[PDB]
DNA sequence: TGTCCCTTCGCGTCTCT
DNA sequence: AGAGACGCGAAGGGACA
């Protein structure tokens, strides 16, 4: 590709279409992921190394080949995953999709070489698990935390306050070695001077970016609070959310915001307490004149759709799609904010543009059934996957539409349709629940993990405690989920 | 032009009652 | 049942070789 080079190119074309055959098939998708980010040495390394990682001892998938492959540095993740896979799962009790995690992220080598090195200390030294470990390693830079938890978990136990669990949580994100140093520096001026929390500090530094929310919190909170009138909690909400730029952004906006366009405090606070929050201000400043006259909506509309990470692109997409969705597809302005007002409202939108008609069509559901699978988040997953899982739900499982409907009607539904997919025939068939009883665990938020959970406890029975009968655990999967379960668990061990 | 590390923003999912 | 918590990842920026 690069020109200092050519017909250079016709050989790395060669290569990628290769690729497209045996043993991985890699997809135009996949080879553009590896492309973008791994770049022409993950690719031509891909291609050399694929009967070695996609054999044993190795046994990867092409998925997993391509997660690893996809970063900067690949070509060293994959070298260093085929010399350190075996070892990690077998010695140190890793599976081989925890090294996959590990390893599918910038400088992926740093970081398996460093779990190998570090696993073991931290676990019988500062008494970490090695999920732990796994979640501190599985980020860009996680040589780096490692090594910063190896360090400085000790002292911010002992001197600060802080629970082991605190320090994974800020470790635990890009950046995790910077958060953790900062934690450090800036802990006891937060709390002293600005009245924070320690919790409240490590809610602000467990996040991608925290080094600079917290020093931000520092320069800004005396500012935000004493000038423009917000109390701590909000300033600590909107670095926790929006971090570093929604903070600034807040500080610029707030006096525009409120005085000449009406909002309170409260809604810009609402506004600027997300991922992306800066972005989300910045397009309601702009957009919200056209969005509430020009026919369109109340400002209380217009504030719920911002206040949902990428407000920024739900306003747009609702901008652009609000007059082709009422007119040509017959929706309320209603249906709209509602599908609008999720995280990934945009993608919600955009894909109830082009599955309305389909979905109707060669599936039989109504409009109003689209636009409820459509409100919630992640709507865009469910209705491609009510799409997708419709037809063999019905015919081979045999569910009526309404009752996939209800499973895809939740945040999740994706998940949970095709957990009772996969779940539905053990469970009636080998455990004896009924389809409805499936189907009411799957009809709540976190639809998949409850009927994980079930299925764990009914297929081991684990701690033989079966005053749980099947439908008491149904029950308690309706509920309250897999916390409930797990609850339940808990509360076992020995007071029985 | 590759490798490593850090930050911001967006999407999707689950827990909290 | 929606707020806020959880996790995963794309994309872009600098440092340095």
């Amino acid at each position: 590709m690069q020109w200092s080079g050519a017909r250079a190119l016709e050989a790395l074309l060669t290569v990628a279409g290769e690729l497209r055959g045996p043993p991985l098939q890699l997809d135009t998708g996949q080879l553009l992921k590896i492309a973008k980010r791994g770049g022409v040495t993950a690719v031509e390394a891909v291609h050399a190394w694929r009967n070695a990682l996609t054999g044993a001892p190795l046994n990867l998938t092409p998925e997993q080949v391509v997660a690893i492959a996809s970063h900067d540095g690949g070509k060293q993740a994959l070298e260093t995953v085929q010399r350190l896979l075996p070892v990690l799962c077998q010695a140190h009790g890793l599976t081989p999709q925890q090294v996959v995690a590990i390893a599918s992220h910038d400088g992926g080598k740093q970081a398996l070489e460093t779990v190998q090195r570090l696993l073991p200390v931290l676990c019988q030294a500062h008494g970490l698990t090695p999920e732990q470990v796994v979640a501190i390693a599985s980020h860009d830079g996680g040589k780096q935390a490692l090594e910063t938890v190896q360090a400085l978990l000790p002292v911010l136990c002992q001197a600060h306050g802080l629970t082991p669990e605190q320090v994974v949580a800020i470790a635990s994100n890009g950046g995790g070695k910077q958060a953790l140093e900062t934690v450090q520096r800036l802990l006891p001026v937060l709390c002293q001077a600005h009245g924070l929390t320690p919790q409240q500090v490590v809610a602000i530094a467990s996040n991608g970016g925290g080094k600079q929310a917290l020093e931000t919190v520092q320069r800004l909170l005396p500012v935000l609070c004493q000038a423009h009138g917000l109390t701590p909690q909000q300033v600590v909400a909107i670095a926790s959310r929006g971090g570093k730029q929604a903070l600034e952004t807040v500080q610029r906006l707030l006096p525009v915001l409120c005085q000449a366009h009406g909002l309170t405090p409260q809604q810009v606070v609402a506004i600027a307490s997300n991922n992306g929050g800066k972005q989300a201000l910045e397009t309601v400043q702009r957009l919200l004149p056209v969005l509430c006259q020009a026919h369109g909506l109340t400002p209380q509309q217009v504030v719920a759709i911002a206040s949902h990470d990428g407000g920024k692109q739900a306003l747009e997409t609702v901008q652009r799609l609000l007059p082709v969705l009422c007119q040509a597809h017959g929706l309320t302005p209603q249906q709209v904010v509602a599908i609008a007002s999720n995280n990934g409202g945009k993608q919600a939108l955009e894909t109830v543009q082009r599955l309305l008609p389909v979905l109707c069509q060669a599936h039989g559901l109504t409009p109003e059934q689209v636009v409820a699978i459509a409100s919630n988040g992640g709507g865009k997953q469910a209705l491609e996957t009510v799409q997708r899982l419709l037809p063999v739900l019905c015919q081979a499982h045999g569910l009526t539409p309404e009752q996939v409907v209800a499973i895809a009607s939740h945040d999740g539904g994706k998940q949970a349709l095709e957990t009772v997919q996969r779940l539905l025939p053990v469970l009636c068939q080998a455990h004896g629940l009924t389809p409805q009883q499936v189907v009411a665990i799957a009809s709540n938020g976190g639809g998949r993990p409850a009927l994980e959970s079930i299925v764990a406890q009914l297929s081991r029975p684990d701690p033989a405690l079966a005053a749980l009968t099947n439908d008491h655990l149904v029950a308690l999967a309706c509920l309250g989920g897999r916390p409930a379960l797990d609850a339940v668990k808990k509360l076992e061990h020995h007071h029985h």
